């Protein structure tokens, strides 16, 4: 059943159909490019092994030696692989040694190669594992088939997602794969298969673990294999598929490269964050299981496709609710009201930010269903009498439900103290870090909130909520120091950062001197705070068109960098179908006359206002703001009038004409 390319990851990626090689083109010539030191094959076509396998030839040479292909004489037409198999300790109990091999044979999953036998031929010392022949190229071959030696990042994530069910099948049975790397992942027809069955061991197994240096976790040699060490190899494999990693004597250098030295990671920083967490040095700081990694891969893939292709998908696997409100959308427009500085507030940001979804596995989950609609004073009491029950001693939803009730009652200081009490037991949980960031944000301790929200983003690199929270906290830091009009970045960096395009890749590493090697979000340097707020708003806006708070936030950061043209372009993408469209149109008009005045910007602002119906209540006050800009620009330039005799609105664009026009408009305003 030969087919077409197949959709994976909710249709966000299509994996190609790989046609299997004809069965008369599978064997390799052993004499073609004979490497140094490798001996000739001991077996040749026609040799019978264990009176059941008729050798046909060799298909590869690897660490375990030559890999033979053979007919299985007990299943008509079946071809099998004979591969060198690792011996055991030769001292363990005999039953235990047989039981481990009988467990490899019983493993049954369509994403894992089947093992048929374990034999020892006297012409080949070391014994064979007999396994299914998988007709297809390895993921390593697919990379070498590309001119730059790497797979496109979204395709590589699709392949990783396809092998995760096989990894989880092993993990749930108490065994780990150990040797995941591109060369033992084969893409055949429409499926992805793991082939290195002989490396599978139990979780925490004594003995030499046959991993690969450059992919194996650092604690395996001393502490043994674990589910966390398999997660590590998944991150290393994903890194190897997507970028040319530095190699030291045939071994991949440890660590994930800095985004200062990687165009791919520079363009997709959440992909960088995900690789960091999967390959963290401390196993405690890694994804706990495959499903945990799977959830963030979907969010990171969404941000990859939005940044690169402009494709927007709805969030389907988020750990957060959607946005609950908006913030800062009326910020710039309300300042022109007549009726003393309006500012974006912390409670306004918190009311807009999402809340974590309730975990259904928590025992106290039933106690919290209905906490949003109920009176917070009652919820606090009901959740407190629940903590008097031993069955809820280990609950996390109930104690954090108390925190929310305290924050909903305005008892912010008691909420901070109660979070401190829970630090010892549940401080590691990202939901504790999230509400710690919320609480300190409400206390106006923006530096501490930045630390907690960065911790959340580190744990959940694919989620939009911590990025918007970080972007808002960074904007509040800049607002605290009065930097909403100060520029800190060069026009080249701002232009590249605001669009998240290839220009962000063309910049040299010297442009990011103020950033740490890992582009850490924790900083009080206004240069770094402005860079992160600008970039995070841009990413959220490009990824989620409904999160309009990021569109206005992006325009605000662009305005401070004197990039009015890009700020206008950002808000012009808000569709006419949105209820915030009128606000966005008025905001772009005011952006044109907010700073760095020029005749072109003033005239464009006026012509845009003229497209707005006179029905708009703020029409006249916007018109005054534009005419006031024209007069201010004429006086700063020492110009009597503009070169053109074309009027500004109905008045001459002159110092005398606009003074009259402003006075006339002010009197229409004063009588209203
Ligand atoms: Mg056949
Ligand atoms: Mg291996």
């Amino acid at each position: 059943v030969r087919r077409q390319s197949r959709p994976v990851a909710d249709g966000m990626v299509e994996l190609p159909f790989i046609t299997p090689k004809p069965e008369d083109e599978l064997l390799i010539d052993p004499e073609k490019k004979r490497k140094p030191g490798v001996a000739a094959p001991q077996l040749v076509a026609g040799d019978i092994v264990a009176e059941q396998y008729e050798v046909l030839g060799v298909i590869a040479h690897g660490g375990m030696g030559w890999i033979y292909l053979a007919n299985d004489r007990n299943v008509s037409g079946r071809i099998v692989v004979l591969k060198g198999m690792m011996a055991q300790s030769s001292v363990q109990d005999q039953g235990t040694a047989e039981a481990e091999r009988e467990f490899l044979a019983d493993i049954t999953h369509p994403g894992i190669v089947k093992a048929y036998n374990f034999i020892d031929d006297p012409r080949v010392p070391g014994g064979f594992i007999v396994m299914e022949y998988v007709n297809g190229p390895s993921l390593k071959d697919r990379c070498k088939a590309q001119p730059d030696g790497v797979l496109r990042v979204d395709l590589a994530i699709g392949y990783i997602l396809e092998l995760l069910p096989a990894m989880d099948y092993l993990h749930q049975r108490g065994v780990v794969y150990n040797d995941l790397k591109p060369e033992n992942v084969i893409a055949t027809e429409d499926q992805v298969k793991l082939i290195d069955l002989g490396a599978v061991t139990g979780i925490g197994a004594f003995g030499y673990i046959y991993g690969t240096k450059g992919f194996q976790a650092p604690e395996v040699a001393t502490h043994g294999p674990s589910i966390s060490s398999d997660i590590f190899t998944i991150g290393r494999t994903l890194a190897a598929l997507t970028m040319p990693l530095p190699v030291e004597d045939g071994v991949l250098a440890p660590g994930i490269p800095s985004p200062k030295n990687s165009p791919l990671l520079r363009r997709h920083l959440s992909f960088y964050r995900l690789l960091q967490r999967a390959t963290a040095d401390d196993p405690q700081h890694r994804f706990r299981n495959v499903s945990e990694l799977r959830t963030q891969l979907y969010g990171v893939l969404r941000e990859i496709l939005a940044v690169r292709d402009g494709k927007q998908y709805p969030p389907q696997h988020s750990l957060f609710s959607p946005q609950r409100s908006t913030f800062g959308t009326k910020h710039l427009v309300f300042r022109t009201d007549r009726i003393r500085q309006a500012r974006i507030t912390a409670p306004e940001i918190v009311s807009a930010l999402p809340v974590p979804l309730i975990d259904r596995t928590d025992p106290g989950a039933r106690m919290l269903s209905g906490s949003s609609y109920a009176e917070p004073s009652e919820t606090l009491e009901t959740l407190r009498n629940s903590m008097e029950d031993e069955q809820y001693r280990q609950s996390i939803e109930i104690p954090l439900g108390v925190v929310r009730a305290l924050l909903d009652l305005g008892f912010t200081t008691e909420a901070r103290q109660w979070l401190e009490t829970l630090e010892g037991r549940i401080g590691d949980d990202w939901r504790h870090k999230w509400f710690s960031g919320i609480t300190y944000l409400l206390l106006d301790d923006y530096a501490t909130a930045q630390v907690f929200f960065n911790h959340v983003l580190t744990i959940l690199p694919g989620e939009a909520a911590p990025k918007l929270a970080l972007a808002a906290v960074d904007e509040l830091i800049l607002q605290q120091i009065g930097a909403e009009s100060t520029a800190y970045l060069t026009p080249d960096i701002v232009s590249a950062t605001a669009t998240l395009s290839k220009d962000f890749e063309d910049l040299d590493a010297s442009a990011f001197e103020s950033l740490s090697d890992t582009w850490s979000h924790i900083s009080s340097d206004p240069h770094v705070v402005r860079f992160h707020s600008l970039r995070l708003y841009a990413l959220v806006w490009a990824t989620n068109p409904t999160t309009v708070s990021s569109a206005f936030g992006l325009a605000r950061q662009l305005m401070a960098e004197n990039q009015i043209e890009l700020a206008v372009q950002a808000l012009d993408k808000l569709p006419q179908s949105s209820t915030h469209y009128r606000m966005a149109t008025l905001t772009t008009i005011l952006l044109l006359v907010s700073s760095n005045l020029s005749e072109s910007r003033i005239r464009r602002a006026a012509r845009r206002l003229t497209e707005i119906p006179t029905n708009e209540p703020r029409f006249n006050q916007i018109k005054i703001a534009i005419m006031s800009a024209g007069l201010s620009w004429l006086r700063e330039r020492k110009l009597k009038a503009s070169a053109s005799a074309n009027p500004l609105f109905e008045y001459p664009f002159s110092q005398k004409g606009l003074r009259t026009g402003i006075s006339e408009a002010l009197r229409i305003q004063a009588r209203s």
